[PDB]
C-alpha cells in the first residue's frame, strides 16, 4: 500500500517545525514515524521545508548517488534539516538518538512518474 514516495514523506518530511530544536526531537520522531519498529534505524534525516520545495530537488543538481546510480539530486539552496543518529548506548526497542539541527544541501534519489524523492542519500 505505502508507495516509495509516501515512505520518503514518512521518514524524512517534517515541515511543521522550522528547526527540530528540542533535544528530545529525534527520540520522539524516530518512534512516531515508525523508524524504530523492527530495529533502531541507525541514522535518519528530517527536512523542515515544504513538500513542494523538497520535491523540486528532483529537478535540481544531478549528482552521483553513493551507490553509484545516477538518479540523485542536490538542492541548490541549503535546507533546514535535523540529523538523528543512534547513540552508542541505544538498545532496541529503547532506541535513543542524538538530535542535531543544521542547514545543508540535501541529496535525494528520485524515481517514478511523477519523478519524486524516494531515498535520502546525503547532506553536504
Ligand atoms: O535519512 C537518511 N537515510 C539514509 N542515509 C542517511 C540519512 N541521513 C543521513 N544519512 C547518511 O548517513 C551518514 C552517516 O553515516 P556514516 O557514513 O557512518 O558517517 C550521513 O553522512 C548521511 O550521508
Ligand atoms: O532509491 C530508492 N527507491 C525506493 N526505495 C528505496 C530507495 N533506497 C532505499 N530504499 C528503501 O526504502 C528505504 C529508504 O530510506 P532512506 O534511505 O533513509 O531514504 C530504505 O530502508 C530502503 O529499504
Ligand atoms: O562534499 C561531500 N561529499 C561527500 N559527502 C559529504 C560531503 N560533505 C558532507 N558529506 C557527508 O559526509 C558523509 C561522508 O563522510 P564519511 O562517512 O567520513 O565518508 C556523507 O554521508 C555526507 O552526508
Amino acid at each position: 500500500k505505502e508507495t516509495a514516495a509516501a515512505k520518503f514523506e514518512r521518514q524524512h518530511m517534517d515541515s511543521s517545525t522550522s528547526a527540530a530544536s528540542s533535544s528530545n526531537y529525534c527520540n520522539q520522531m524516530m518512534k512516531s514515524r515508525n523508524l524504530t519498529k523492527d530495529r533502531c534505524k541507525p541514522v535518519n534525516t528530517f527536512v523542515h521545508e515544504s513538500l513542494a520545495d523538497v520535491q523540486a530537488v528532483c529537478s535540481q543538481k544531478n549528482v552521483a548517488c553513493k551507490n553509484g546510480q545516477t538518479n540523485c539530486y542536490q538542492s541548490y539552496s541549503t535546507m533546514s534539516i535535523t540529523d538523528c543518529r543512534e547513540t552508542g548506548s541505544s538498545k532496541y526497542p529503547n532506541c535513543a538518538y542524538k538530535t542535531t539541527q543544521a542547514n545543508k544541501h540535501i541529496i535525494v534519489a528520485c524515481e517514478g512518474n511523477p519523478y519524486v524523492p524516494v531515498h535520502f542519500d546525503a547532506s553536504v
